[PDB]
């Protein structure tokens, strides 16, 4: 492959001050901060991930490390950088409105369909630039999606993220916890995960804004979702979803993974839908909803139906 150039910046305890907590889970912990660059009259809201000091949970917080100061893209989390104290922490941005999947349920009267069809865009720019980078996810899902504003989302948790090589196709895992009713069924059966199978993840993530929220194959136990998906079951279709956005859903849980749309297709496909989004999602009270010409496919000719703009059209 080509060089990895990128720089890792190495931060002192003392250019950054903790605030409050963010969360404790698996993971480690997450506290929000203020840092300070030395000598520079600029105060960056930060996010500081740490995990215990023990020699395996300071070399799976380097890989992620690695992982995420490789990519650069509007929709994807970038590190600002580590710190080397007796816990490694990872520096990233603070993103104010904390994960989708706890919005869409605090704001599920609030938002609309120009909002859900919009996440469903940069959802798709943010996985198409790691297809890019040869990165496969992994872990899609709206709990690993930040809100920096309500207009403008991003991925994380690469903690599970996979670089390919050019003369490699599949990733072939070994073992680990995996969330299993996200994964596609090449990956509960046969542990191989590719873009096509993230594809898969970015359904149960469109499902999950769609529903604003709900758990999916709620009540079902994990041992079970295999059998389901092999009789030809999939997740059933949300109340505000039009057959359009249902239909969407559905391919991405093709059994044949190359029969799925691609990263590059979703991002033409929800576009076209959020130049018109009362068309695709039926939503009681669409018309009066906040959250704090130029966007209709109406403009000057005949049916710009089909019309996309330029910035959502990737090759
Ligand atoms: C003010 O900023 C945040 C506030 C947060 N609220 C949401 C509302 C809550 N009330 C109303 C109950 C209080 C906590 C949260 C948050 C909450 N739950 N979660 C999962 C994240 C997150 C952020 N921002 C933020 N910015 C960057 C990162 Cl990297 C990050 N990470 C993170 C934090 C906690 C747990 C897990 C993670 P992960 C493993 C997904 O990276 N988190």
């Amino acid at each position: 492959e080509a060089p990895n150039q990128a720089l890792l910046r190495i931060l002192k305890e003392t250019e950054f001050k903790k605030i409050k907590v963010l969360g404790s889970g698996a993971f480690g912990t997450v506290y929000k901060g203020l840092w300070i660059p030395e000598g520079e009259k600029v105060k960056i809201p930060v996010a500081i991930k740490e995990l215990a000091t023990s020699p395996k949970a300071n070399k799976e917080i380097l890989d992620e490390a690695y992982v995420m100061a490789s990519v650069d893209n509007p929709h994807v989390c970038r590190l600002l950088g580590i710190c080397l104290t007796s816990t490694v922490q990872l520096i990233t941005q603070l993103m104010p409105f904390g994960c989708l999947l706890d919005y869409v349920r605090e704001h599920k009267d609030n938002i609309g369909s120009q909002y859900l069809l919009n996440w469903c865009v940069q959802i798709a720019k943010g996985m198409n630039y790691l297809e890019d980078r040869r990165l496969v996810h992994r872990d899609l899902a709206a709990r690993n999606v930040l809100v920096k504003t309500p207009q403008h989302v991003k991925i994380t948790d690469f903690g599970l993220a996979k670089l390919l090589g050019a003369e490699e196709k599949e990733y072939h895992a070994e073992g680990g916890k995996v969330p299993i009713k996200w994964m596609a069924l090449e990956s509960i059966l046969h542990r191989i995960y590719t873009h096509q199978s993230d594809v898969w993840s970015y359904g149960v993530t469109v499902w999950e804004l769609m529903t604003f929220g709900s758990k999916p194959y709620d009540g079902i136990p994990a041992s079970e979702i295999s059998s389901i998906l092999e009789k030809g079951e999939r997740l059933p279709q949300p109340p505000i979803c039009t057959i359009d956005v249902y239909m969407i859903m559905v391919k991405c849980w093709m059994i044949d993974a190359d029969s799925r749309p691609k990263f590059r297709e979703l991002i033409i496909e929800f576009s076209k839908m959020a130049r018109d989004p009362q068309r695709y999602l039926v939503i009681q009270g669409d018309e009066r909803m906040h959250l704090p010409n130029f966007y209709r496919a109406l403009m000057d000719e005949e049916d710009m139906d089909d019309v996309v703009d330029a910035d959502e059209y990737l090759i």
